[PDB]
């Protein structure tokens, strides 16, 4: 069996790596919580990798927020990812270990991308603001797996995700992701039969969705492409691969469909006096469909599955 | 007096800000080599700052080379600057001290921006290949110390200084860096009374050189003045001043002016079947103008007194 470590496993997608390949006879998992190791230790991680096996690590763990985080505490998105990919994958080289598959995020591409945005179109131009420290730190940990992989012969591969939904996200209604604001303000909404639900914007704007679990195969997938396959549809200094769905749905169709899922028979409003942000924002996922991956979930069975989760954790 | 910490005070950019700060009264300066303090390990730098009592730090330790270096050791460039600058930020602020100046490198701006460079070219198009690397880190440095400004309210600067040149270089004739490269390359033509020095390129193509001893006193000057002056000429989140001459030289005048402060009486002669690098590259240096500095050593004089003390430390 393959030793796999799982770092950030209680994380949203960590957790989704995890209830994958828990399921898999030929893996090991090796598994730290933060009290056990703290990613941010040179001298802890390095411990851990000298002393543990592995085989494989799938780069999970990070300083992860929304809008007001971002903009509140920008050192400590842009240290702490910074300190947690350079330990990881330095301590994982140190230690002989050839495969990784580190998370990038699909708000690191420019701002003015042209869409679908393509691979190539990561550091084409500015970065929007709210996520330029994470997005750096981010863009860092994909150029340390592609140095790794250039000067050492590592093959330390990068995923880049679209919008993220599904189990263990935070189901607060003032969270800036739609997804889970919408399902718990339209739960709300529901239970107190409010007579509407506002929402900031047109809802004209496109935006693309995948469900964690989607994520996560994709992610293993990748990870266990034969490396021939996975360098005749990369190159070394444009590694990483774009995940999601490749398909844009408005923000209205989207309000639309949560309150269909919750069971909400008020009115959805858009107040069409806040601004929308760019009419389009999403990912081109020709190379991922190249290599053989496609998704599985659709947004309303996601929304569904996604809901009935909350509904078992409120 | 301050307690200055000159980090990499044995290296070019550091022994030049040595040099004049050892003659400043109101300062002292705290200085550690590389074998009293490994910069890269995060635990000797936080118990270096928790012990020695520092006011401002000069941030010019780094992992720097020459074409064939960043295209070999890629890892090395990213891991170690990273690390190197996220340890000294790090630990600058969790001991209090609020002042900071890091150096950056104009290699970092996009292959193809806009000449001449203003600030704001800054992640504004794709890296040099050859440079990523190092540059992505070296951005990284700008953007922990903006990100530490906006959360802490600290004062951590940055300059992004031009081609640099002069003692203390590396002047060994296969540097990819073309003044001390040529100086010693003519040095040689000129002992050996060769007919002639060949140069790769055409020789039209224009750059910019500014001798280490004015990046010292930019660096110095930009380090010393007073935080409001220096946030009316600076945005937070494009926080960094040029450094240089705002002026251009066609590398055929560079090559001749070298010949000439050798004494070289033999040919200088361009290979225009070789490439060109693009046609122009050079700092727009209005901010560091308006910030009340501008450059005192001339090409002719800055190279003149280079090649002295070649000559003094052959
Ligand atoms: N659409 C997108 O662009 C998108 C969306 C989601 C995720 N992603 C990718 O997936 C990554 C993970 O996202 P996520 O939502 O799964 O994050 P999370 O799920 O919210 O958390 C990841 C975790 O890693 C752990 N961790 C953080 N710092 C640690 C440390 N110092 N030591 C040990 N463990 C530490 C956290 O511990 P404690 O949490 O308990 O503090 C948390 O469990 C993202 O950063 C991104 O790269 C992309
Ligand atoms: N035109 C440009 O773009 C340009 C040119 C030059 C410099 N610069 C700026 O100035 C910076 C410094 O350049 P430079 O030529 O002065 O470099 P150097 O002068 O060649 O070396 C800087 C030094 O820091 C030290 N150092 C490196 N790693 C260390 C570690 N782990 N612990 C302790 N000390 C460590 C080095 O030690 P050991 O060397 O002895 O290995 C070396 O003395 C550059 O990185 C750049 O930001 C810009």
């Amino acid at each position: 069996k393959q030793r796999v470590f799982i770092a950030g496993h209680r994380g949203m997608v960590g957790s989704a790596i995890r209830r994958q390949l828990e399921q898999r006879g030929d893996v090991e998992l090796v598994l730290r919580t933060r009290d056990e190791l703290n990613l941010l230790d040179s001298r802890a991680v390095h411990d851990f990798f000298a002393s543990e096996r592995i085989d494989q690590v799938y780069l999970a763990a990070a300083k992860v927020g929304g809008i007001v985080a971002n903009n509140t505490y920008p050192a400590d998105f842009i240290y702490q990812n910074m300190m947690i990919e350079s330990n990881i994958i330095h301590a994982a080289h140190q230690n002989d270990v050839n495969k990784l598959l580190f998370l990038g995020a699909s708000c690191i591409y420019p701002k003015l991308a042209k869409q679908p945005m393509a691979e190539s179109e990561l550091l084409q131009g500015t970065l929007e603001p709210t996520n330029e420290p994470y997005a750096i730190a981010k863009i860092a940990g994909i150029k340390l797996c592609e140095s790794y992989n250039r000067q050492y012969g590592r093959d330390y591969r990068s995923v880049m995700p679209t919008n993220l939904y599904g189990p263990h996200d935070n189901f607060h209604p003032s969270n800036s992701h739609v997804i889970p604001a919408l399902l718990r303000r339209f739960h709300e909404a529901t239970a107190q039969s409010a007579p509407d639900v506002v929402v900031w914007g047109s809802g004209t704007p496109m935006r693309e969705f995948l469900h964690v679990d989607d994520m996560a195969a994709a992610s293993i997938h990748v990870m266990e492409l034969a490396h021939e396959v996975w360098l005749e549809n990369t190159q070394p200094m444009l590694s990483h691969i774009n995940v999601g769905t490749g398909v844009d749905c408005t923000i209205r169709e989207l309000a639309q469909t949560i309150a269909k899922v919750v069971g909400y028979k008020g009115r959805v409003v858009f107040d069409a006096s806040k601004p929308d942000g760019t009419p389009r924002k999403l990912l081109d996922v020709t190379r991922l469909h190249q290599l053989g991956w496609y998704h599985e979930i659709s947004l309303e069975a996601g929304l569904a599955s996604t809901y009935q989760w909350f509904l078992e954790n409120q």
